[PDB]
Formats: structure tokens, C-alpha cells, sequence
């Protein structure tokens, strides 16, 4: 019911979708302007109607999803709608900037969390009228089922266990995590992406093999290059930057690969060439030749 | 052809097995001791009428397989081989003794393959007179598909891209590696586990939550945390160690945890107690609670 | 001689008073506004008729050391003074403006000195037309009787002196230290209470046992979590970073937890909320149970 | 209680007396040679003589005191002893075996603990049927009131529990400090000192000026540098070899210029020579000047 | 062939001079405005008169380099290029947008370079209509004969090898460098001035004895310490600085010692005062006594 | 005056040269073996058909330089020398027991130098009659024109003002140095060879091209992989590591290619293959194709 889901992107789309496929969420997808908003609203669809192509999903639910989904700038979420998920730039001010509000123009009545994934839950809600919770999901957000509930510093656990049983009723498994750099997941996770990285760069073996290494001797469904490319470099390179100024160690060193790519434009899926090249075929094919 | 294994443990079994599927590759399983090639040799026919007995394999060929490997030791079992895969113990006079030992043994044509994970394919044969090559198997070695082709310093091309063959006439998908600490796998799963220490010894969350965060947010079919005891946590201290002492580089610092961990015989699973407590019913219980 | 004190905060009180507690030492207490500055100068008042009321004091001198210590602004009571020891913001520019500003006014054997710690006196002093020196005070300044004489890349080792003797002059002990950062004092004293945030962090112990450890064990006057709280944790994690950033040495990276309770807002006893709890009955409770 | 103290040295022979303090308390001193244990009983009773010429403890107590205290081997002595404190040589292979001996002639509920303060109580005590705590006491330690409990991998929190009661009973203060490299008091302490010496190295200051500054800016007993001279350079230099080697961390390398010192013989006090000349004068001298 | 060169200052002119010192060559001069971009011509024909003068080359050539540069501005000059090399201020915002307006100022077959020593040359042409290359030169580009060559992330391999064919053509050998921090000089030679820093600020050898042991033990013709004045001490402390930024690595930490002397405006040659004070009589002499 | 050089090696054999070649200079080139002390004047000899064939120096001067030079071993020589020598085993152990009982063998007035390049010369001479100091040659110590004076802790200042006598009388430049690792060329030196490895391991660039980029952009006369491959890969090698364990700093940490190469025996030019394939017609080719 009225969901906040502010930034429309990899994973706003995500979290807008979790929660329209759901009874009622009627769930406001919020962007930097209104057209990048209703883009990325029409990729929910188009996405929807290639599923109903394969059979997976019929169709009356697919636009029930689509109609539950208002696209827009602020001015649908702002009237004090309900619980808001902001899903934006993995960056300390453009998260503070814009909660700057989304406590304000909401009643206080509201629950306030935060899809950030290595940023300081405390920080982020360093000023406002009400708590800020994290509520961390994981693409795609219609899939996955895990949800990490990160608490604030001085964050009441009224807003943690209202915000656990939220994913409870939506089919998610909540796990509370204690507030630090990466929280759990991405702090394991990504530094895997970021070691294939310098295995690639030193030399060690090509794209491909490092890949296939990864998903027949250790049973992953996909590998770091592949698993980067999915998530987006750009936010692979935020969230090693983010482990290293926290930590001052430098064992969480972005690989240089990675930032000469990012710096590019090939982050991956969402630019049609990262690791791998996306080719109009649905089909994939590694960088190294 | 016919192919040697120096040692008939958990990899001299499953290494002979990947290599007994197939065809008129006759393999002799070799060990210190006769008592324990046929011991090795006894434990891999209980497995094989183990799962006769499950209407999955002709007992046809689960006699055809197991005739193909004979027992015994080095000089009475292997001159008149062509490929011998050594797994022995990971330790580095052992295995520059025993290919001391059987380069004065085999044929002048026989490859000399290892399957080592932390130790120097180069300083292996470093004293021989044919090439040296990596050839690393995957727990278990019959099902896992992945082989590692290590290519020292020394190792000619040649030599490299004819395990490459061996490897796909046995069903396995061979990757090429240039040789350098931790390969491919273990340089990006042993690292993954050690992180997931310094969450627990930093409290960031318990030990139950890291594991089900890792199979629910980044599809993982085991978690780290349980990986560790399963592949056993004094094997992960030394690979870590290796990282560290081959590389200088501080990032690949083993946890002090499970240094803490390993001094107390808690090796996991094959010890009764690691991360979980392993108990008789099979319950697997967090040490945490 | 006169001595002209830039900022009438904590530290310009306790340096205007250990000057006039000489004789022939007058003191211009200067400040942003006027008022501001007869602020700072009535409390060091209201301190002096207590410390009379308890008999360890005469009102005699008392008086007289009030009536050497002249309030109001810089530009209207800087321009005679002997030494001006600047007591402003921990801000470069601000500083910069300052002694920039005192550059004209000052008469041209006017030595200028500075009180930071945190801030290099070599870049404070670029474009002066006269060298510049650090003269480290301790809090509460007139009591502690060390000084750190701070000499800059372009500190004459005359001005040195010159600061050695005043130093004297006033029953302090001047520690001559080149240019470095944390000094002497703070470079050993902070890194050893962040010592004591990875202890608590990584559960070797908990905040009771190492503070009394530390005196207990190292016959300390205080814990060096007690004393964090009492710095302010604020204060100490913009060293750790000033000194992170200076020597680009991870030795000198800041304690996650304490960077996680300053964003908390939680600096110790100038917010009631630390390591410790400083209850309103002035009591003081570990915040680990 | 009996209370077998192994090893008649510097801590043994303080932890005799720190036992032998309390009434009900029979002390075990034992040793290599018998004859050994008995001029360790000499030396404290010398000790107490001295006291008692010097009016600061009757007559009648250092004869009760030394009455308390037994010497001899451990077979003879220690059958039937509560408790055990070893002070052997700080060699893990000497407490091992030692504790192992011990697990045969002590009685079953008798308790293991160990003075260590460098090695792994984890691993001494790897091997015996019966837990091990860590009791480390400090030098002097008849009047040093800190105990460090040290809880390893498999020590019960029972066991933990009844060291810090015989602690309160002997009028000390326990910490229970879960096994890290360093507990507490070193971890915090040497890493100090090592800092001291690195800004002496730097030329920031010279050796008196930064002992000067440490006790009149820090209010500390003791100057870091006159500290390790006090407890020896060649253990400060030790200390942070475990600390660097335990953890793999830069941040506990050990100053160059110490390790200089060592290699030259010049421990400090019991040498006459440190950072500062320790002449026959009763004076001290820093080697700058 | 007609070359933009982008920038008329030190690297500016002297670039103007490569490629002028060939004879079917024009080059366009440019600045901001249009006077100072005269300047820079101005400066060339003056240095260039000085070389005439001692007989180092004729009138007719001399004159004739200088007949093919034509100072002025950017739109009225470069529309008619096959070649841009800017040589701006390091700055990447500001090399970001010249590039912007030469994408529509230049005709489509004209070839953009960049002489950049710090900055990703991916970064600077992330969103260009064509591709972005570098082109470092090294002072002073009209007899020094390296042009290191550098392939961004989507550098074409074909307008790299016309980059070569240019360098020959001009009498220079190129080499080519896939982008890293400090490309293969500044990366090597940086940190080698960087360490001698270290080993003065630590007292190793004397700043005298450094440099008369580096091109006596080592055959250069210069010294570190000598060198880094040369370049210019603040820009060996920017090389150092964005080594350690690009790479996270503590490797790269720039010696404290060189950070106070750019701070206190001793930079080498260009401001008299480096490691040596450069004198009234040419000759230089150490600070170091 | 006469010197003891100990040591029949390379550097034996070239500081035998160097000093021999003055006029007043005995040298005793004293070995373990006589034989092999014979060897090393005979290699000295069979070089010396290259200065008389090729008629530099007239064999009125070309043979009392090998006259200078009289083999045997140590104690039938050294009981009048003015001046020791070492140049054994790079081995602490077997360089102190040389001293042992050269203390004992040779007058009281004779001085002790080593030429040892990792060790720690105050480790060497702890415990002498006399103080030990380095004398640190370069090779070709006849041509090399540098000596480094190692003043060790107890070394004093009037023993290094004679090593520098000596060194000028011999024609070479002494630069006094405090023990450090690497003392001042190799600290600089050898860490240029191991950036140039990992710039090579990272894809950078080429062996060649990596080559030419430091001679002609820095003026080395040699490139930097180049040297390594001159001076030996397991010189270079074991200096990084000696840098890497004494200062505990992971800046120096060894390049996995290098530590690779020296275990494949690939040393450089001693052994025909290094970073560059060295053929017998005096050429040499990069490895890299
Ligand atoms: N990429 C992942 O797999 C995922 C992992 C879990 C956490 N999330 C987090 O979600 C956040 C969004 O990143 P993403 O993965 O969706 O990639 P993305 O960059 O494509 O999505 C960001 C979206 O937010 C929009 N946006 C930016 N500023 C905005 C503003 N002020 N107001 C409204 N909208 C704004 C952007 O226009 C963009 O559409 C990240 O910060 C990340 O921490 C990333
Ligand atoms: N999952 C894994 O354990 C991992 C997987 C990849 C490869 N690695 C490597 O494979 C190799 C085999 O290890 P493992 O898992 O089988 O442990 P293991 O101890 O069970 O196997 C050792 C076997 O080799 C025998 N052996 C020892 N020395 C011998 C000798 N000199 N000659 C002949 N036989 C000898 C032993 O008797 C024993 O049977 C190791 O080097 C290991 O590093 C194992
Ligand atoms: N125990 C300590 O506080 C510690 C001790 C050593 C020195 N340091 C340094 O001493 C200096 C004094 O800090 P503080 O502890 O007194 O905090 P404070 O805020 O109490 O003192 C700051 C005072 O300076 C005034 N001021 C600001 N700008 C001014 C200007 N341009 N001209 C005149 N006055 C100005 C301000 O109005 C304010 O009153 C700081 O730079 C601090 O880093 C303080
Ligand atoms: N200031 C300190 O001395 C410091 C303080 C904290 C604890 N530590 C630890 O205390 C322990 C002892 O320190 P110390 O200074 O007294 O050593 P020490 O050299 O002064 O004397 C140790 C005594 O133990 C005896 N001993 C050795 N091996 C023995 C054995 N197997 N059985 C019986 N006796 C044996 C020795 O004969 C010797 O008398 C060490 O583990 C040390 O790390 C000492
Ligand atoms: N020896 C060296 O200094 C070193 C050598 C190799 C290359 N690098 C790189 O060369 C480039 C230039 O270095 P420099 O020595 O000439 O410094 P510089 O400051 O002297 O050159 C700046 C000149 O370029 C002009 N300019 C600035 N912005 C401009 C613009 N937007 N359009 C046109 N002209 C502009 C300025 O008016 C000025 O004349 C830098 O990127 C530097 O990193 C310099
Ligand atoms: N580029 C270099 O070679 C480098 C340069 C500076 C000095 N260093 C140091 O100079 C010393 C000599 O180096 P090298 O290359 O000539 O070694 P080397 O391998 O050439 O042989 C060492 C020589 O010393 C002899 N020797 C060994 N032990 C002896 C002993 N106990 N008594 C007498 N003679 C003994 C050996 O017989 C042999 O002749 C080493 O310590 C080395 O680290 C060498």
C-alpha cells in the first residue's frame, strides 16, 4: 500500500515489482524526471508481456502489476503515501539530499528505509524527524527472497521489526545485520567480483575460464565477471570504494581494471558491454576476442 | 592409455574414478603401501554397489570400470604409463621425491601432471628432466567437471594443451592457468571464507545469519561459513597462508579466528566440530548458540 | 611582554591565564564579536572566585590576574603585542585568514605561534611575510606544563628558541618537535585509544575490563576508552584521519566503531553518550551491559 | 588451596608470594632441579627480610608467608594441588610438555592454568584431557592487583569463572579476555613504545623529549622509551613479532631502529644500555646526547 | 601535416617545437585568449634566438620553425587539423570540455590526443565522437625522444599504431602502454625519488650522500634527490598521490618529508630551494648541513 | 698498505682487483679450500689477457697487479693486515665465526669491514674485540667507483672516517651510511627492477618496450629488467625479501613473476634466460616473442 520507491533503475524496478506483484502495494516508482520514470516503468512491461510470450505469468496480472505502478517525479510519493524504499546514486549526499524530505512531506507517520548497499544506514538518516532503517534487497527483487534489515545507530526497534514483518508478508526472509561497511552480503560478495578482476588483469587465465572455474568447481550459478556485469560495474567499483575509505585497508582495493572499464561506460547489462558483450541475439560473448 | 595415481585418498579414489568411465584407459592407483591401494581400491567398489543398488548405473560397467584400475605401488605398477596424476601429500619434498623417484621409472614419453592446490608447480619439477604440468581435480573428482591446467614457468606449450585434451576425452572442461598462488578457485573461495570469519569475530552478524544470507541473496548452495568446516578449516588456514607469504600482500591475512579455531583440533566436520558442532543425530548446530 | 590570544574558547581561557599568572605578562583576549570575548574573559573570572572560596587562592592576585587579561577583537588590541598564540577553529583557512590578518597589524617583532594539532604550522604560514611556530598547549594550559614547539619547514630555529624561553618563562617544559603529524603526544596517545576500539570491536574484551586494564596493568591515571569520551571521540577520530592521511599508512586507519558512534552522534562526555552512559547523576555506566 | 607454582623465576617466584599472601594458601615452588626451586625460596625470603628490617611488614608474617611456600619437583609436590600456574620459559614446545606431565600426576579437578602472555593458550593445551585457562599475572606480581583471564577456543566459561574467583580471593582484579594476540595491556602498551621509537627514527624529537612529553602531556609514570628500557627491548621486540605474524597486519611492524638495538645487545636496563646509558651513578642518559 | 596544440605553456611550446622541427608540419598555438598565445610564441622565438647565437643552429631554420606556428585561438585554427594534442591544465573537467568543442570544431578524420600525465585517459574521452589516445610526451619535447603511447578501455588498436607512425615521423620512438597509473615512467621513476626522501627523513645517508650513491652505484646521470628538484617537487608529490589514489596500494604512500617541503614552497629548481638551495653561483649545495 | 680480502668469489675476485691495483696494495685473496683461493687469482688472470691484449695498462703495471694479489687461506695470511675484507656465503652464521677467529688472528690495530649486502653488519660483529663496519663494493668493484661505509649500533664515527681514508686512496667515493635494509642503492635500486616485473605482469606493456621507456625517458643507460636480468634475478629476489621481513612492510613486497622465474631457474644472463633470451652472439632477445 503507497510504497516509496524513489530512483527507477536496476533495482527500482525491482523493488517496485516485489511489491505490486503483491495484493495491493499500489507503489510509486519516483525518478530524476518524469520521463526516465515512465522508461522504466515501460521496461517493467515489455518485460511482462515477453513473460506471458514464454507462458510463465498471464497476462491479467501482468498490467494488475503495471496499473498498480504509478510512474512520476516525487509529487505521486510525496502526500504522505506509505513505507518509502529509496533505491538511488550509491553516493552519501544524493541519499541524505533527498530523504531530506521523504521524512518531511510523508507524515512522520511513515517508515523510512534505505536499498543502500555499503553506505552507513546512521549517516544517512543523520537529521531527520524519524528513524531510518535499511532495507536491502538483492536483484533481481521480485526473485530473491532474502532481505537485510540493518539497524540504525540510534534507530528505535519499533521502525526494524515493523520493517521485518513487511518482508515477512511479501514472501521475503528478513535477517537483521549489525550496521558496517557491505553489512553481510556485498562485503563477501563483492570482493570476489573484485579478485576475478585482478586474476583477469594479472594475467592469470581469460574471462571465459575464470567464469566457467568459478561455476563447475566451486557449484556457483554464476560467475564474478558474469556476476559484475548483472549487478553493474559502476556499483561494483562504489561498493569497493566504499570498503576501503570505511576501513582504511587496503584489502579492499577496487581492482584498476575495473575502474578503467567503469570509466569507459561499460558497466555491463545495462550498457550492452562490460566482461562480456551483449549481443541482439540474447547472447553473450567475452571481451577477450 | 595408461594412467598412474600416486596416492589413493580422497582425490587418488576420485581421480582414478573420472578416469575409469570411459575407455581402455586402464589406471594403476598407486600408494606408499599395497594394504592401502587395495583399501583405496575396496572403498571405491563399496560406492560403485552402493548406487548399483540405486537403479542408476549397469553393474555391466561397474565391473568394466573397477577391473580397470589395479592397485599397488610406483616401480612394481607404473613403468609403462603415459599420464600420471599425482595426488600426494601437500608437501613439497614428498612430491620433488616421488617424481625424482618415477622419472628414473617411466617412460621418456610418460606426463608428469600434479594436482596440488598451494604448492609451486615450478619448484615441483624443479629437478627433472621432462616438463612438469598442473593438473588440478575438483572434490569429487569423478561428477566435477572443472580441471585446472597449471602452466609453470618451464612448461611447454605442448605439454599444456595435451592435458587440455586428456581432460575433454575424460568429459572434464579444462581451464588454462599461468601458475600463480591460489590459481583460480581457491584464490577466490578460500579468501570468500576467511571473510566471512571477520564477520563473525567482528560481530557483525552470527554465524546461522552469514550462512543464510550467502545461499539467499547471492544463490550460493552452501554457505561460507559451512564450506569451511566441510572442506576443513586447517586446509583454508593454509591456503590463506600461502596467499599471504607468496604475495607479501596483507589482504590475503588469514583470520585470526579460525588461526584461533585450528590450534584447538576444531577443524570441522572432520573433526565433530567446527563452525557448526556436527552431533550424532546430524543436527548442525551453530557453536554461536 | 604582551601576549595576544586569538579566541576566547577552552583553550584561549586557559593560555590567557597561564600567561597572566606571571607579572609582567599582559594578555589581549581577542575573539569573532566582542561580546563573545568578555564572555570567555568572565568565566575565567567566576573560576578565579572560586578558587579563592576555597582558600587556594588570595583575592589579591586573583584580582590581579583578571586585571592583566584585557577582552575584546584583534586589529584593535593585537598591534603591540610580543606573541600572538592563536587559539581559533581547527580550520586551515580560517587560521590562514588570521594570521594573515595579524600580518599587517603586528608590529613587525611580533612573533606568531599557533596552538593546532591536528593542522601543519608549515602550510598555516605560506604566504606570511614572517616565519610561523607552533606552540602546542595541553588542556587545561595552565596547569599542564608541557608545551610542544612545533618547528615548521621554514620555522628559524631563533624563533625556535624564542618560544623555548618564553615556554620557561611561564614554569612550562618546551619539547622541541619537528614537523610531523600528531606531534609527539597525540601521534602515540590517540593510535593507543584506537588500539583499544579494535579490542572492544573484535570481542577480545569487554569496555570495564580494558580500561581498568590499562591502569591496572600500565598504571595508567586513565582508561583509554574513559579517555576518549573525554578528548571527545569526534576530536580523536579526526586524528586518526589526519594521521591516515599524512603518512598514507594503514597503521593509522580509524576503528570502524568509532567512526560508527560519531556519526551516532554519540562523542562521549560533551553529549552523554560514549563508551560510557554519563547518567544526570554524574554517575558513569559501560554501555556493554 | 595448594597453589603449584612451576617455574621458580622472576613471575613464579612473585606469584609464590602473591599466593602464599592469603591465608589458607600452600604454596608448591618448583622447578628443573630441586636445587634450583630452593635458591628461588631464598631470594624471595631475602626480599622479605629486607621488608622487615625496613618496618613495612612484621616479622611474624614473612616467616608465615615463606612457611607457606614448599619447594621441590613436580612429581613429589604437586599430586594434590587445586591449582597449577606455570612459569616456565615462554616456549611452546616447554609449556606443552610440561602441562602434559602434569596431566597425569595432578588430580583430576585440579585446574591448568599458565602465565603466558605471547603464546597461544589454545595450543598449549591442544593435546590434554582437561581444559587450560590463561592467568596472566603482572611484574611485581605480590603487588600488581591486574589478572588477565584468558579464555581460549575450548576453555569453559566454568573454568573462567572460578580463576576469577581465586582472583578476588587473593585480593586481584580479573578480566576475562577472550585468546587475541597481545590480550590487552600488550596489544595497547608495546605498539606505544614501538611508536615512540619510529618518531625518534623520523627525527620528530629527540629520546628525553619524548619521555618528557609523554609524562607531562599524558600524565603516564613512565616515558615510552624509558618504559621499554625498563621491560626489556628485546620482549618489546618480540611482542610485536607475534602481533605482526598472529595477525598479518603492517600495522604491528616493528621500528627498525629496535630491532638495530637488539641486534646490538642494548636491552636496556639489564644490560646498561638502551635509549638511554644506565651509568653505575644511579643517573640515566639518553643516547642523544 | 597541421597539428593542434592545445595549450601554450611548458609542455605547450615545447610540443609546438617537435613537431615544427620537421618541415612539412603547421602547428596552431593555442590558448585561452588570444594574447598569451602570442606569448607563448614569444617565449619559443626568444629561447630559440639564444641557440643561433652560440652557433647551435643557422637563421634559416631557426626563423623557419617559427614561420610554421601561428599562435591564437582554438575555433579559428583547428577546424582544418589532423592532430590535437592538448596540453592543458591537469585538470580533468577541464580537459573534458576542450575535447567537447574540438568534437565539433575539428573535421571527422582529425586525430585527438592527450599529453596528460596523471589523468585516465579513458575519463577524458568517455563521451566523444571519436576516440581519445595519449601521447605523453617528456620535458623537453623537442630532444627528448620517448612518446609513450596510451590505449585507453576503447581506444581502437588502429589510431594507437597512427599515433606511432606520428612519433616516427618526427624522430621519436613510441612506445605503446595500455592506461595505468603513472603509465611505465613516472610509475617507475616517482617512487624512486619518493623512497630516496625516505631514506634521508629516517637518517640513513645524507641528502649529498644519496644522490653521489645513485649515479655512482647506479650509473645515473642524475641523482633522486637532484631530480626531484628538477622535475619540480610538487609535481613528484601529484604523481605520487594519484598513484596511490588509482591503486588504493599503501605501496605508493608519498614520504611525509616531501609533502612539508611543498607545503613550505620549497619545490626544487623552480622556487631556488629543493633538497639543494640552488644558488646565486649555479652551483647547488645540499640543505643537510 | 696490505688487506685480507676473504673470499675468492666474484666479488672476492673484484675487490682483490680494486684494491691491487693502486701501487702500495697487498692483497690476500684467502678462500675455505687453497685450491679454490688459486681459482679465483687464476680467473682474475685469465680475465687480465683482456687489459694487455688489449694493452690499456703496460704488464710492467699488468702483472704486479696480479703479483699484488698472493693466494692461500686465512691463517697462514692475515696475522700483519691492515685491513679485513669478507666476501663469504651471504650467510649470518658462517660471517661470524670468520670474524671469531680473525679477532684473534689479526693485529689489534686491523680494521673489520664485510661486504655483505642484506645482512646486519651489527649482528655480524656483536661479539668482537674490535668494531665491525660495512664496506659495501658494487660490481664491478674494480670499475664501480662507489663504496658504501655501513656504520653498524656500535660502530664508531672514527672507524667509518678511516673506511673512507681507504676508499679514497683506492681511487672509489665513500658515502657513510646508517644500517638499514638495502642500505641506500639497493633500497632504491632492486625496487625499480621489481616495479618494471609487476608493470610487465599487469599487461601494461612489453619487455622491450618497458626497456627503451626508462633509457630514453629517464637517460638510464640500462632498462630496468634489463639490470635485474644483469645483476640476477635471485640477487634481486632475496634483496626484496630481505626489505620486505626487516621493515615488515608489505611496500616491499616480491613481484609472483620474479619469485616464478627464479624457481624455474631463469636467473638471467648467468643462466641464458632471464627476461630476455641472451644468444651466444652476444644479442639478446625479450622473452615476450
Ligand atoms: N545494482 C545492484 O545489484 C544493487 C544491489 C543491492 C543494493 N542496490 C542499491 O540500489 C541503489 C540503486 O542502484 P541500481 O542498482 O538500481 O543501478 P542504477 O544506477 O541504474 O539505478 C539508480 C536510479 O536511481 C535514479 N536516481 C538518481 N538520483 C535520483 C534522485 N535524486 N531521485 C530519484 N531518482 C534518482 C537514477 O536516475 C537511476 O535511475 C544503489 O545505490 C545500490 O546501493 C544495488
Ligand atoms: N578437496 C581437496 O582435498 C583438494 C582438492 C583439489 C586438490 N587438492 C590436492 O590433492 C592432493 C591429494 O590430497 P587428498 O585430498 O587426497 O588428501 P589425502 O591425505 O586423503 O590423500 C593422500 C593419499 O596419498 C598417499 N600418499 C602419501 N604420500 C605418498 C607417497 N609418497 N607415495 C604414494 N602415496 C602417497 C597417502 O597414503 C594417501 O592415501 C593434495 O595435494 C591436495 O592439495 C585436494
Ligand atoms: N584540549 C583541546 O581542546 C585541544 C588542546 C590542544 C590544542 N587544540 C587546538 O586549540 C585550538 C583552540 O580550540 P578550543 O579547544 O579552544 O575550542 P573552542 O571552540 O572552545 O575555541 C574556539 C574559539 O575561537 C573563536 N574564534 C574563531 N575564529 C576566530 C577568529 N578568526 N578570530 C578570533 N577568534 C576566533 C571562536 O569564536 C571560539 O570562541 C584548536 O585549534 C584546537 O585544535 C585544542
Ligand atoms: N615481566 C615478566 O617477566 C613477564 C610478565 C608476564 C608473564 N610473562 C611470562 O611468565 C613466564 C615466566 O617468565 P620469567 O621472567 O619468570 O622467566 P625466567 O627466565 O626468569 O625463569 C623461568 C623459570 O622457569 C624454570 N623452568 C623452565 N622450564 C621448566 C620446566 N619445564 N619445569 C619447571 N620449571 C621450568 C626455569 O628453570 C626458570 O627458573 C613466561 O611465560 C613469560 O612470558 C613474564
Ligand atoms: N614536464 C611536465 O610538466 C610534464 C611533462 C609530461 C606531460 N605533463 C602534462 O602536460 C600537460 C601540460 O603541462 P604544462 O607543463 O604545460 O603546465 P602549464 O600550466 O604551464 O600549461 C598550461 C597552459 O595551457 C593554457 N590553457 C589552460 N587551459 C586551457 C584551455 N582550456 N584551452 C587552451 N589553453 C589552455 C594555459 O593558458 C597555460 O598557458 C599536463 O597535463 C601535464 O600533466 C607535463
Ligand atoms: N652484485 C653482487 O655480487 C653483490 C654486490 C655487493 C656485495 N655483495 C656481497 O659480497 C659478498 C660476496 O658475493 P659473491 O657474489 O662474490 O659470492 P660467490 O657466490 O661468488 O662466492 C663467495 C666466495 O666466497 C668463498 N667463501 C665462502 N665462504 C667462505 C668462508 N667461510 N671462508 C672463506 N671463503 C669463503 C667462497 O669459496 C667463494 O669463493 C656477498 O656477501 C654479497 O652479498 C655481492
Amino acid at each position: 500500500m503507497k510504497i516509496g520507491v524513489i530512483g527507477a533503475g536496476t533495482m527500482g524496478q525491482g523493488i517496485a515489482k516485489a511489491f505490486a506483484q503483491v495484493e495491493g502495494n499500489t507503489v510509486a516508482l519516483c525518478d530524476i524526471k518524469q520521463e526516465w520514470a515512465e522508461n522504466g516503468l515501460a521496461k517493467i512491461k515489455k518485460g511482462y508481456e515477453k513473460l506471458v510470450a514464454k507462458g510463465k505469468i498471464p497476462q491479467e496480472k501482468a498490467d494488475a502489476i503495471v496499473a498498480a505502478i504509478t510512474p512520476g517525479l516525487k509529487e505521486n510519493l510525496c502526500a504522505d503515501c506509505d513505507l518509502i524504499v529509496e533505491a538511488a546514486f550509491e553516493d552519501m549526499k544524493v541519499k541524505q539530499t533527498t530523504f531530506g524530505e521523504l521524512d518531511k512531506i510523508c507524515k512522520p507517520e511513515c517508515i523510512f528505509a534505505s536499498n543502500t548497499s555499503s553506505l552507513s544506514i546512521t549517516e544517512i538518516g543523520k537529521g531527520l524527524s524519524r528513524p531510518l532503517v535499511g532495507m536491502h534487497f538483492f536483484n533481481p527483487a521480485d526473485r530473491m527472497k532474502l532481505i537485510e534489515v540493518i539497524a540504525g545507530c540510534n534507530t528505535p526497534a519499533e521502525t526494524v521489526e515493523k520493517i521485518k514483518e513487511i518482508s515477512v508478508a511479501i514472501g521475503k526472509n528478513p535477517v537483521q545485520v549489525n550496521e558496517a561497511a557491505g553489512f553481510v552480503v556485498n562485503r563477501i560478495l563483492i570482493p570476489m567480483i573484485n579478485e576475478a578482476a585482478f586474476i583477469k588483469m594479472e594475467g592469470v587465465s581469460d574471462i571465459a575460464g575464470i567464469d566457467t572455474a568459478m561455476k563447475l568447481g566451486a557449484n556457483h550459478p554464476m560467475g564474478p565477471l558474469e556476476l559484475g556485469d548483472f549487478i553493474g560495474l559502476d556499483i561494483c567499483l562504489a561498493i569497493m570504494d566504499v570498503l576501503y575509505h570505511e576501513t582504511g585497508d587496503s584489502k579492499y582495493r577496487a581492482c584498476p581494471l575495473i575502474r578503467k572499464m567503469v570509466r569507459g561506460g561499460n558497466l555491463g547489462c545495462k550498457t550492452g558491454k562490460g566482461f562480456y558483450v551483449y549481443n541482439a541475439d540474447r547472447t553473450k560473448t567475452p571481451v577477450d576476442q
